[PDB]
């Protein structure tokens, strides 16, 4: 339950508020149309997910669920997070490359899909339906995956070269971070609880400080973000 | 409750996933920008659909809820369907006459409440009451069907001639489909009771992979959704 | 709980119809394609506020949340209301500005923290942290403000001296309205409580019907929504 992984959850929160304040001050000295909205998005998502993490610190965004006729801790709050900053760093990835309207549409929908069946799949009772959902979000991810690399780097490689290199680096650093998820939910305290939910908080908090805030570092001192 | 339904639910939950399959295929063999975003709009429809079809097959999207005196099973997951798919399918409308900003927003911001007050009223406790609900709510979808017809058709007009054939069926099919939703609950469990969950289910069954499925197979097989 | 202040509720709920009928009657006169968006955003406002009153009137949006070792009414369908209601005033002031999609995203995103992390320190279950929410809503809440006075002013200038002056004044307006919110909040029913709810509520109505209404009149009167 809500106890010994307290200290991954307020780690986890005094990274994504640094974090946050970092992008914030950063973000003072930029006056430049394209990156501000690339400051905007990337501030936003330490910010929302700091908010998140000090609610699971707090006990607000932890449940329990019955199934496997037990009952089983569920922080419900993590997808409250994600359900806005993974499309948020998707709008990253797509502004940078200038997707256009129809695939970032696409992209945020199968990232809303992907979130919610996890969202789903974490407070069902019935403990073999969970997986049912986990397939269902996965395969959500995958098809983000899949966008990714053949409707987003094609493209990306017909803009500037300062945007493909930097693309590139964030899309493989998401493909590599996204990936990652699905595995720490079958392993840990939603799935088959082969790992505790001490070390499944510490796993998704390594990951979100990355996916977030070392994303955010990589994106923010590029020379991407501006129109030169 | 949840049992004799279980049928219309796992057909609705197929042929969602069917239509989801077919359109994400046949999008396969497009690039055109346009064509894109329709593809991406009415292929994460029955997507969603699909997702919450299945949600209360297994039992997830249903609920109990007091009034009458009586404890009635409610399928609360249509709203989260609903919710996100009814103002996609009007996107795809706006998109087809190339609506204003200010009109597409007036359209979204009444399905908002449309639905809102939908699941307000599918959840209300005092009997009386749930019917107030249903008339703000039709009185939203009374707006949206008026938009569609006085601030939509006679623009469509003043576009290409297949687009306005192609917006007319899509107009007149939207009108035909969505006036009966308002019907079914008021007949049905949400509403006075007079028709059985049983019944209920297959009559939102039939509408849904109608409004949804069969909408977006005649929009996509149109030349319509092409520049030219 | 849900009695003494019934009238503030039904005054609150007639007020807001009231204003909808008046900016969607008022709205019919308009085909200007900008002015068309002002009123959309515009009429939309009152017309959230107004199912979130009747659903408070009629205690839907009514809930019990237990702290400070009490059983304290708490009326949550307050937070669905400004969750979409505060950003599309938000959206009505950047419009008029020609604000750039980044600080569009700036604001948005630090208002849905603001009504978000409200929402959690008012359903919060240990009384010290709900002031923590509170801290951390009102920082979101002056970050919005500081952007309105930085980041907004400064172009209103740059812009139609019709324009300027009518952003001015709802730009005044919001900050002084908008700056009651967490001190009702920080002395009412849901902080410390040294007003009652039934006090609580009538300042809720009296600030929210000017920061709906009163805005809605102010910027539908003027002549900036058009572009001459
Ligand atoms: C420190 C926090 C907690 C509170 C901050 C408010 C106080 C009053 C200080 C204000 C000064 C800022 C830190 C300056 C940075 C932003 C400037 C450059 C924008 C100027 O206008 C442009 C052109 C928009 O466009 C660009 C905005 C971009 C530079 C910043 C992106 C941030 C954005 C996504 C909003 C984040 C929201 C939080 C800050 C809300 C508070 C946190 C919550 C969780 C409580
Ligand atoms: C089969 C499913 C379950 C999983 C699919 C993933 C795997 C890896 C296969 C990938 C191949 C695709 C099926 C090819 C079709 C899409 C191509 C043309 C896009 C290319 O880039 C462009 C230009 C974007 O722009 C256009 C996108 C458009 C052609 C497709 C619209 C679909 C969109 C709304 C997203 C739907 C999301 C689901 C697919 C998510 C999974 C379902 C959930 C419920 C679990
Ligand atoms: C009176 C209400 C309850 C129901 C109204 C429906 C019936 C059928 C009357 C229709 C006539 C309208 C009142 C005319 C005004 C709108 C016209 C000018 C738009 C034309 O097209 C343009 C160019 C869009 O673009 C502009 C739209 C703008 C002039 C109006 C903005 C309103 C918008 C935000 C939607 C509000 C939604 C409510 C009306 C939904 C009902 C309320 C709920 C809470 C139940
Ligand atoms: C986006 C924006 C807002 C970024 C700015 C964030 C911030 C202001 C700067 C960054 C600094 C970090 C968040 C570091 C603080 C986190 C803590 C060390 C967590 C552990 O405390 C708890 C341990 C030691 O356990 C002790 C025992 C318990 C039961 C006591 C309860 C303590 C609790 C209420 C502290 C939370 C307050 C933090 C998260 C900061 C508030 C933000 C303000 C803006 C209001
Ligand atoms: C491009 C654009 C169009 C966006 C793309 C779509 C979007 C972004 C992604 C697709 C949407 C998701 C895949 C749908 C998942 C949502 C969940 C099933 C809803 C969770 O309900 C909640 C859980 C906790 O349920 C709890 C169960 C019980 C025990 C609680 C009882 C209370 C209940 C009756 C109230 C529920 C009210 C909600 C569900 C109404 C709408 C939900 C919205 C979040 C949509
Ligand atoms: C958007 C995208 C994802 C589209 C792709 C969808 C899909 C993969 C292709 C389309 C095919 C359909 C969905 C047909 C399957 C539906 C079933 C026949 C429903 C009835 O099963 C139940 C009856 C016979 O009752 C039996 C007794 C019960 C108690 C057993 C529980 C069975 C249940 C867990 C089956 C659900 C799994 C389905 C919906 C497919 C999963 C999708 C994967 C991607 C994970
Ligand atoms: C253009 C743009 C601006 C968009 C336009 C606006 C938008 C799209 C449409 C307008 C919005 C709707 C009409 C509002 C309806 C939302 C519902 C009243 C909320 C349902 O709450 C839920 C039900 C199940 O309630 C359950 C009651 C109890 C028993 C549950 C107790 C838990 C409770 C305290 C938590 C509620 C948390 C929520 C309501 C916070 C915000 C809700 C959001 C969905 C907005
Ligand atoms: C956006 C759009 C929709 C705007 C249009 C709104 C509207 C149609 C026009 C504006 C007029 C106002 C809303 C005035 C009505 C409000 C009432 C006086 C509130 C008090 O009633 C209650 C007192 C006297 O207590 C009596 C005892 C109780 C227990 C009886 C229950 C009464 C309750 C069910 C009335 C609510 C219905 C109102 C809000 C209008 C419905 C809107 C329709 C479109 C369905
Ligand atoms: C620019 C763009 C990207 C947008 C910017 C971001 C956005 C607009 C603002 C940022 C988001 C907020 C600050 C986050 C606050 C959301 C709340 C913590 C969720 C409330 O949950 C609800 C309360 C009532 O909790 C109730 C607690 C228990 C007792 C209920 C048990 C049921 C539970 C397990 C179901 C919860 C399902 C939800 C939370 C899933 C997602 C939530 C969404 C609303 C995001
Ligand atoms: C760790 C990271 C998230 C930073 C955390 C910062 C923290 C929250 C505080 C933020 C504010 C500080 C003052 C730091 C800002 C100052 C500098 C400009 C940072 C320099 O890095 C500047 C650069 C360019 O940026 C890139 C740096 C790299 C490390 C980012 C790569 C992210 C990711 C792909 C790493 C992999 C995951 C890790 C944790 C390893 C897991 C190992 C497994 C085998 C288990
Ligand atoms: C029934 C429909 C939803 C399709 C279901 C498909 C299913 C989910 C599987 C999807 C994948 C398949 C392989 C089919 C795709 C192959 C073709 C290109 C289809 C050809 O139709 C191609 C065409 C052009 O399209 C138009 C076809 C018509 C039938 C659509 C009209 C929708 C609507 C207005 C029908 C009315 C409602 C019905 C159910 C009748 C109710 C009667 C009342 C009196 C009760
Ligand atoms: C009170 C207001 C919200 C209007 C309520 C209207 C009501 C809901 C019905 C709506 C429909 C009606 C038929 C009115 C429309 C007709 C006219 C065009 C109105 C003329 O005002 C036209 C003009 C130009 O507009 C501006 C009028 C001013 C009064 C708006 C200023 C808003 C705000 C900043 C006022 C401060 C708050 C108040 C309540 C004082 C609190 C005192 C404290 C010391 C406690
Ligand atoms: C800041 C957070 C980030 C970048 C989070 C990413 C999350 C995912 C890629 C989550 C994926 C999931 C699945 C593929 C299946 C099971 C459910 C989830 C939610 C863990
Ligand atoms: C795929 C689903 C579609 C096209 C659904 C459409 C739903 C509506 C038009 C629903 C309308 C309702 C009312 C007018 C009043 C009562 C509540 C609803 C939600 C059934
Ligand atoms: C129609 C409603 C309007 C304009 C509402 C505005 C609401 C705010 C500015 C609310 C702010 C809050 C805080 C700063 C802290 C405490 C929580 C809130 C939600 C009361």
């Amino acid at each position: 339950t809500g106890r010994p992984e307290w200290i991954w959850l307020a780690l986890g929160t005094a990274l994504m508020g640094l974090g946050t304040l970092y992008f914030l001050v950063k973000g003072m000295g930029v006056s430049d149309p394209d990156a501000k909205k690339f400051y905007a998005i990337t501030t936003l998502v330490p910010a929302i997910a700091f908010t998140m993490y000090l609610s699971m610190l707090l006990g607000y965004g932890l449940t329990m669920v019955p199934f496997g006729g037990e009952q089983n801790p569920i922080y419900w709050a993590r997808y409250a997070d994600w359900l806005f900053t993974t499309p948020l760093l998707l709008l990253d990835l797509a502004l940078l490359v200038d997707a256009d309207q129809g695939t970032i549409l696409a992209l945020v929908g199968a990232d809303g899909i992907m979130i919610g069946t996890g969202l789903v799949g974490a407070l069902t009772k019935v403990y073999s339906y969970r997986f049912v959902w986990w397939a269902i979000s996965t395969a959500a991810m995958l098809y983000i995956l899949y966008v990714l690399f053949f409707g987003f780097t094609s493209k990306a490689e017909s803009m500037r070269p300062e945007v493909a290199s930097t693309f590139k680096v964030l899309r493989n650093v998401t493909v590599v971070l996204w990936s990652a998820y699905p595995v720490v939910w079958l392993i840990g305290s939603e799935g088959a609880g082969i790992v505790p939910l001490n070390i499944e908080t510490l796993l998704f908090m390594v990951l979100d400080v990355s996916a977030k805030v070392g994303f955010g570092l990589i994106l923010l001192r590029s020379r991407a973000i501006f129109g030169e």
